[PDB]
């Protein structure tokens, strides 16, 4: 009975939830610089998965409670007539950590909610999460070290993230970060047509391309962007138009 | 002219070399089990990558030094007529280390060797890593935990894990490991026609989907596998036959 070409159903009535937690500032004591850029790739996003089909909804500079409350209410809701889910961190981080504008956060107890086990209307069903987080040091490019951890979640999950170990993330202080630009440009060309992960490939391609060669910055010179993603889907992914 | 559709060009005089690192026994001083069906793992990858054009290397229970040698001759010489470089671990690990005969190896050091800067011949050539790999607890299945960070590489690397963070690795002590036992189908039907990160997508499903409920030993109930990857592939990856 069994298919290589077998596509995760997505004629649900809605697409889904997309959730963006988007951090810029943080509070004094943690000493983390401005991600001034952050919004371009908050709005950015926002258009792409808007345009797809999601229910876009963003939250700025939430503290650590905020946040878990946010998070665990999209949770517990019912996405019984929903395709998929996905969530994005534009923050600071480091090992398996993100940053709320107070205090960092066990990714794992974020993912972990949505792990079927704790929430069953997504059991079978789509989870991406996208993570721009890396260390914290007119249109200027600022360039951070790699420093989250690239972690797999469980079945029916694809963790994406803005950079590898070794490698460099970059952010233009107007047009955002180099991940999101280009992740947001083939969205914007091949969401609704392409299957995601062919996608998420052709961001590698995108980003990794990137010349470091002559830089305004001479320290910022030979620091190359290499982005991944960890796949425990089960069945291809494609955001086709549902119909009006 | 960008292309969404672009793929690794695969028309080399070879295919090229798949290493193949087999770990059964080990020093008595490390206090690790034998991993009985090992050899299957060895012999059914062995096979499925020789159908595949792959000049397949296997090396039984090396030492460190022995297996570092190995690996560095591979990735000193020329793979300027080759389409790919494939290296395998069935052994036990912990963290970011594999475990040689006598003591364990850091995956960076490994993968490193191939790194574009480092092996001029494999730049822009997909180099696919497959870990089987966990920690040392007729036909019996013996379960391991997950050990084994899901790494990301560099460019054009795709790593490939037996088992994700949270879950267990099976292997039957005649069949193999359930991983390779379901890589090793999928490539015997797809290996040839199909996209191989649509593939090992498969693999998830297979091996996600095998049954946890009803299990000889009592306290193997519930303990699921989910295999994952970390692809920085640039374009689709296709093992079409190569003509003579
Ligand atoms: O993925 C697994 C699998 C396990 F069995 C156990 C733990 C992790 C955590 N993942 C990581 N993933 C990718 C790069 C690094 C880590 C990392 C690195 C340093 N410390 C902790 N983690």
């Amino acid at each position: 009975m069994f298919d290589p070409a077998e596509k995760y159903k997505m004629d649900h009535r809605r697409r889904g939830i997309a959730l963006i937690f988007n951090h810029e500032r943080f509070f004094w004591h943690l000493t983390l610089p401005e991600r001034r850029g952050t919004c371009a790739d908050r709005d950015n996003l926002t258009r792409r998965f808007s345009d797809l089909g999601f229910e876009v909804k963003c939250f700025n500079d939430l503290k650590a409670e905020e946040l878990l409350l946010k998070i665990h209410e999209v949770s517990t809701v019912s996405h019984a007539d929903a395709d998929c889910f996905v969530c994005v961190f534009l923050s600071h981080g480091e090992g398996n950590h993100i940053y709320a504008y107070d205090a960092k956060i066990e990714i794992q107890t974020l993912t972990g909610l949505f792990k079927g086990d704790k929430c069953h209307s997504l059991v079978g069903k789509p989870k991406i999460f996208i993570i721009q987080a890396a260390r914290g040091n007119t249109n200027i490019t600022e360039v951070d070290a790699a420093s989250v951890y690239t972690l797999p979640a469980g079945a029916d999950f694809l963790m994406c993230y803005s950079v590898a170990e070794g490698y460099y993330s970059h952010r233009e202080t107007v047009n955002g970060s180099w991940y999101i630009q280009d992740l947001c440009e083939m969205l914007g060309k091949y969401g609704s047509s392409l299957e995601f992960t062919e996608l998420l490939t052709l961001v590698n391609r995108k980003v990794s391309q990137r010349r470091v060669d002559f830089c305004k910055d001479p320290s910022a010179i030979g620091k190359k962007q290499v982005p991944c993603f960890a796949s425990m889907l089960t069945k291809k992914l494609h955001f086709f138009p549902k119909s009006n």
